[PDB]
């Protein structure tokens, strides 16, 4: 239950990609799934166990920060953040698509040539129950409730009564003490975590690794080069110019990256990624409601995925894609989800939900063939594009903090 | 609102057992269950209620106890002492069911998928309240064992905010574990309406068929358990110190609500009430009588122990004597947990004649597993009331040790 | 199928039920892709099959009957 | 009743058997002392019919089936 600390989560992690990459060539993608996989699903298990407390309980405590702004500012900023951060990602996908050009092999060209409500949508923020809210999953109606609490318990301690601004106290501490109760856990499991990572991306690699070759392959490049670039030369460039330095941040946020990209899942390591921000030093008046609120707001992975996707399949049903207007069906793509960007598989959805807007429906028999090579390379896609979204979403938080 | 102790509740047994056997016998079981039945279901309403709170709150603070051993160990133990309770029932089962011979009047032959890993990662919630919320008993039993442990760790913070709010926490839980043993008395001046309502219907719905060669698995399995408890359990309370008859004097009122009530988990408040009156600490009986309700095998060992023999025996076969382990184990091993659900006896009975070969659709199968099924609620009564005192047993035993 | 190879479309069928048989099932998303470009271009490969199937119904038809 | 006899002959032991008995032997009974008091009554000559209708009788037991 000892030995080195997150060396043995790269050693997990590389050793791992070899051994699963290596089996799944050899077709024991499957029995690696019924014996690896389990493994590498007791990690995810433990994570995602947490992050309803250590969301909630965080975000009460976390009102205890100065309410009017704060809460009222940050979330203007932090907003504000990802637009600049999108903005710049949506170009440096796109400016990847061309530069590697994923439509050569195929080349196989068929014709054609040709919902959401949103305030049926805000108003589902506003939980009805959040008893409810809580144990039935949920991270945005859980949010706004314990915002909307630990301001009414500050409210309560200025109370002339004392018996008010007793109990008011009672709760919060209370709440405070499962919120570090949970992060105490957040570790328990981290020692975990070498033998998550291992099995994960054993997996991972054994059934969609392999795919990973040729005119699919050319995807996986503008994509895992495109975001290596997100991370230098825009968030970089972001640390660098709002003091805290670029390397020692990499070196406090190294385990919410390798869980981030192993988990695929955003809201799923919250709990490692807010620890990252304690003992980075932010306070939980910012990180309690901006790397979650982060997680389900941040675009950063899917603007920089369905840019060099997009342009796969409409160059693959070999189309001009209106070069420079690329944005057009880039934007509206990011922007037709602009929240909701959390659970893993995400992106596979809106991509085709995209092509109901181009025109070229799912049924068209090489339209679907085309989708259904990224689905045989999406895991692989979604790792990085996660993993850049929780880098980012740490840096929004890193930012913003060492302002307000 | 007052009179009489666990008498009260021994006056409801007999006065009902009595006049449901009469009433069903006279064929108003149905208008028995229409009329009683919902005063019996009340009492198991009012227990079900705490079962959660009642066992969450408590093993936090059962985690206030010395964490790496104690819920490492014992834990440890208390699987192995389940081990060896079961093996003993097992074959106090086989040697019940040769002794009565339970297939004489039928005499009527014919010819003739768990994957585990996919149930231990059940065991970790994905989210904790709803854990709670939405039932689930082995799930919250994890999560409240790494809360506390982590509790634990928070009191031993430099910081004194933290080592603060740590204490708040979990005395306010403790507040609620114990508010619910309050309220476990509450029920139990219910517990001889209770009792009486409850095995008036049992005893009505299902004491007329316990007759003939049917009546000859209950004799098997009634005597039995009470040689469970007699020449098994005594011999390990013995053998541990703790006063055998002193044990059933404080254990009186668990066991009465266990073969009542027939479910296990479902009477968990009152089972851990007896541990508390008894005396032993919360950090062992927290965790040893909710995973006991679960891993406890006691029961179904011994009830499919006599009734895999009847109905191998009642197709008029040989039933591979001193063979029958072969099956016996096997039925339990398949769900060694999982066996708190009452009606479950029923189920694995079924699942074995997948196993076997014998698959229910052929029409004398069915027959006599129907039978079975028209005494069950009997069966399952003393099974699980030997189960829940195989629990204590093992809690009192492990508890006067670590 | 020997027989019931009369229904138009069944040529697709057998196709996928063979990948059924070599171990390659229509789940993995690369051969359900492969096999969904000849479902973009199966109508026009059975469009010759069929006719040259009942140019060969009556060339066996006519042989047979120009003996017994 | 190769297969009648496999899937439900073996049944037909003990308590069952004795139900098995007051049918066969029940209709055996209806056959020799209704039909035939019945045919022998109104002419047409009982074994003379057996004759003739054996085939339908034979049929009958082993299609199951009236109308079949």
């Amino acid at each position: 239950i000892e030995y080195p600390v997150l060396q043995k989560i790269l050693i997990g992690l590389i050793l791992g990609a070899i051994v699963g990459l290596i089996l799944g060539h050899y077709g024991y993608a499957h029995a690696v799934h019924t014996y690896v996989k389990p493994f590498g699903d007791l990690f995810v298990r433990l994570l995602k166990m947490l992050v309803m407390p250590i969301v909630f309980a965080s975000l009460v405590v976390g009102a205890a920060s100065i309410s009017p702004a704060r809460l009222g500012r940050v979330g203007v900023k932090i907003v504000v953040y990802y637009l600049l951060t999108s903005a710049f990602a949506v170009t440096l996908g796109i400016i990847m698509a061309r530069l590697f050009n994923p439509g050569a092999g195929i080349h196989l060209a068929v014709g054609g040539q040709q919902a959401p409500p949103l305030v049926h949508i805000l108003l589902d923020i506003v939980p009805t129950n959040p008893f409810g809210a809580l144990a039935n999953g949920q991270v945005l109606p859980t949010i706004f409730f314990a915002i909307i609490l630990g301001i009414a318990i500050t409210y309560l301690m200025n109370s002339e009564n004392e018996k008010v601004r007793k109990s008011a106290e009672t709760l919060l501490d209370a709440i405070n003490g499962l919120a570090e109760a949970m992060y105490k856990i957040v570790n328990g499991v981290m020692q975990y975590a070498p033998i998550g990572v291992f099995a994960l991306i054993a997996y991972v690699m054994a059934e969609q690794g392999v795919h990973v070759v040729g005119e699919l392959a050319k995807v996986t490049a503008a994509v895992y080069v495109g975001l290596t670039l997100q991370i230098l030369l825009v968030y970089f460039v972001l640390l660098k110019i709002y003091g805290i330095d670029p390397i020692s941040f990499i070196k406090h946020a190294k385990d919410a990256m390798l869980t981030a990209f192993v988990t695929r899942s955003s809201s799923g390591t919250l709990p490692v990624t807010m620890r990252v921000a304690k003992e980075m030093g932010i306070s939980e008046g910012i990180y309690s409601f901006t790397l979650p609120l982060g997680a389900t707001i941040n675009m950063d992975g899917t603007a920089l995925y369905q840019g060099v996707c997009t342009f796969f399949i409409a160059n693959a049903l070999g189309s001009h894609l209106t070069v420079g207007q690329q944005l057009t069906i880039v934007l509206t793509a990011v922007l037709a989800s602009i929240g909701t960007a959390g659970v893993p598989g995400a992106g596979a959805i809106m991509l085709a939900m995209v092509l109901h807007s181009v025109g070229l429906p799912l049924t068209d028999p090489n339209v679907a063939a085309a989708y259904a090579m990224i689905l045989g390379i999406d895991a692989i896609l979604d790792m990085g594009a996660t993993m850049v979204n929780v880098t980012g979403d740490l840096t929004g938080t890193a930012i913003v903090a060492k302002t307000e």
